[PDB]
């Protein structure tokens, strides 16, 4: 249905693993979108196709103001193209580099929009498994938008930086919707402290710290926050709350700026 000669390409937006994201314009409508270019050669030598076809299946069907739209796909000689909703205010990764750390207002607000989009995802039995500030894009009004559904899959189920992965996942063990709640705790901590609660210098140390759940809150972290992070960073996936509790938590309700 789509062809490259329908788009006026532009400036690069971010580098992926198997190709770059570029700013683009649909000639006939003047529509601004972001093109995610992937290379068949690269995806081949890794065996990601399935996941790339899964990413597209999952993302094309989901509709939420806190989830990035996938408007379609196409492919050339060696490139695979994904037509996405352009996020004009970049990523949460860049914003955290600038600000160093976020205030309770900003953090609660992001945690609220994150939980929101997650409920939707989980209600269709879809687990993201790759919730990272690198994959959390910002829309024109500063709204959070989950992106990159490469690692998403239908719940339950059996690579890169370990940080945002729950112990069940890093240990091959079977996993469900509760995986995304561990990520939610890791993100909250990182939003307030400026670093994830298990960061190390080696893949090796990170694994040990995650498996043991070895984390220590610095001075400036309030009780209200300390409580929710600890509530979400439980080794037992069933001992973790449901997004509903997260959304209604005193510290969230008190600090989140609603519409
Ligand atoms: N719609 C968009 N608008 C603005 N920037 C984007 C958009 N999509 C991606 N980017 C930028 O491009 C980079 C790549 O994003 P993405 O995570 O989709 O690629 P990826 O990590 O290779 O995906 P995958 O996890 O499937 O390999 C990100 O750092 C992001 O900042
Ligand atoms: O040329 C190919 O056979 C090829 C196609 C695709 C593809 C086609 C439509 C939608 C999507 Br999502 C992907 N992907 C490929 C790939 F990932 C590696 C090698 C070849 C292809
Ligand atoms: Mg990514």
């Amino acid at each position: 249905q789509w062809a490259l000669e329908d788009f006026e390409i532009g400036r690069p937006l971010g580098k992926g693993k198997f190709g770059n994201v570029y700013l683009a314009r649909e000639k006939q409508s003047k529509f601004i979108l972001a093109l995610k270019v992937l290379f068949k050669a690269q995806l081949e030598k890794a065996g990601v196709e399935h996941q790339l076809r899964r990413e597209v299946e999952i993302q094309s069907h989901l509709r939420h103001p806190n989830i990035l739209r996938l408007y379609g796909y196409f492919h050339d000689a060696t490139r695979v193209y994904l037509i996405l909703e352009y996020a004009p205010l970049g990523t949460v990764y860049r914003e955290l580099q600038k600000l160093s750390k976020f205030d309770e207002q900003r953090t609660a607000t992001y945690i609220t929009e994150l939980a929101n989009a997650l409920s939707y995802c989980h209600s269709k039995r879809v687990i993201h498994r790759d919730i990272k500030p690198e994959n959390l894009l910002l829309g024109s009004a500063g709204e959070l938008k989950i992106a990159d559904f490469g690692w998403s899959v239908h719940a339950p189920s059996s690579c890169g930086t370990l940080d945002y992965l729950p112990p069940e996942m890093i240990e091959g063990r079977m996993h469900d919707e509760k995986v995304d709640l561990w990520s939610l705790g890791v993100l909250c901590y990182e939003f307030l402290v400026g670093k994830p609660p298990f960061e190390a210098n080696t893949y090796q140390e990170t694994y040990k710290r995650i498996s043991r759940v070895e984390f220590t809150f610095p001075d400036f972290v309030t009780e209200g926050a300390r409580d929710l992070i600890s509530r979400l960073l439980k080794h037992n996936p069933s001992q973790r709350p449901m997004l509903r509790e997260v959304l209604e938590h005193p510290w969230i309700t008190a600090n989140s700026s609603k519409p």
